């Protein structure tokens, strides 16, 4: 249903540092549009994910780890979105998301929020999705957020950046990154920057990222 | 602003055989809602041959080229869907599209279009934009559809097929099959369907279909 608003508060500040990071002017640059199309090409990734075409390879199977991915992408927009406008739940998510019938109306739906620049709903959508699904979406966010932060500081900005190498995505490196944390180790109120802290570094560690380079916790927050 | 109804009912029955190629009781087995997806990713692929990304290769060109490729893609899609139903132009499309901000604005719009399911509105959206661009439309069709049937042949429905061999993407293939044709050519009332037939013939020998596996003209029509 809804995290912590404590929890919500630093991943927004996350988010605000990664926006940052590309652009230190972004909060002048950016428009709601920008986000509104983002969130909408990270939906079609999502739905990508689904044996949907009845025309090409009809056998093929769901990419269920990709769903998270794109979750949490989703999510990176939906609040950065969020924090240039305001909006000023049961009627478009259908659960068990497991159901591809449902994740495809459903996930369409996410579009259409988008386009309505209904950022707040399109984050409650996902959290409500990742709480259906049974994935830990924050601390998929903060293994993503990191992984975006290592992205610009190799070139993804300026086209020098490869995803895919000897046959493995960056995006896949992610999974085994998080899945020693559970739910609680990264919302505990008390110790949870700790545990988000130790994710980062996991996700340095698995692109090599140079100890000097690295950016721990307290970078982010406010 | 319209095609001729004779062409666009030549472009319907071509449309139809090609649905009944992938299934020959497509009329029972889709819904409307599959156009409405088919299009809003074929909407994605559209918006992605643009460099819209602030964060990933920003100085990337716009691959004009291939915005033909997608819109003629939403016109199969879009001619399907009013095959099912009936929809029972300024305000969405934004002219010039050579202007990459009324192209990401327009073809946003295609997807709430499609998403409405108003099928016929799509249509006519494809037409203004190859109208605005100045890119043979009808040409278009004929070249892509005729791909799309040898992809068929070639295992594309069940996962074997190859898109993109030795740096070439299939469709890349497809502009200089159409090139020698005028759109006099290709709509003219008394000659357009030998012309169509050419079309066809000059794609087949691009992907060097045997002879006894060709479809002409009249295997299509009605
Ligand atoms: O201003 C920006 C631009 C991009 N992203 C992140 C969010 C997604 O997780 C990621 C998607 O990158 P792609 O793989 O689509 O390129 O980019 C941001 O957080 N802020
Ligand atoms: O029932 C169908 C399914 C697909 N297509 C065609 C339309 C598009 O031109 C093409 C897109 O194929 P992709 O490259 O997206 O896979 O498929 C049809 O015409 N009818
Ligand atoms: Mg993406
Ligand atoms: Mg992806
Ligand atoms: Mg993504
Ligand atoms: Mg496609
Ligand atoms: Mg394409
Ligand atoms: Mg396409």
């Amino acid at each position: 249903v809804s995290l912590s608003p404590l929890i919500l508060r630093s991943l927004a500040e996350l988010q605000d540092g990664l926006n940052t990071v590309v652009d230190k002017n972004w909060r002048q640059l950016r428009r709601p549009g920008d986000w509104s199309l983002a969130i909408t090409m990270e939906a079609a990734e999502l739905l990508d994910s689904y044996p949907w075409k009845w025309w090409k390879n009809v056998k093929a199977q769901p990419d269920l780890q990709n769903v998270k991915i794109e979750l949490t992408d989703i999510l990176h927009f939906s609040l950065s979105g969020a924090m240039q406008v305001s909006d000023e739940l049961a009627d478009f998510m259908f659960f068990p998301l497991s159901d591809t019938n449902n994740a495809l109306a459903s996930f369409q739906n996410i579009i259409r929020l988008a386009s309505l620049q209904r950022f707040q709903l399109v984050t409650s959508a996902v959290i409500a999705a990742a709480d259906d699904i049974g994935f830990n979406l924050v601390a998929y966010y903060v293994a993503k957020h990191t992984l975006n932060g290592i992205r610009q500081m190799k070139g993804y900005k300026d086209g020098t950046y490869v995803k895919v190498q000897k046959g493995v995505e960056d995006n896949e490196l992610l999974h085994g990154c998080i899945s020693p944390f559970s739910l609680d180790d990264v919302t505990n109120e008390g110790n949870y920057k700790t545990k988000w802290d130790d994710i980062m570094h996991r996700v340095y560690d698995a692109f090599g990222t140079p100890k000097e380079e690295r950016l721990n916790i307290g970078h982010w927050l406010k």
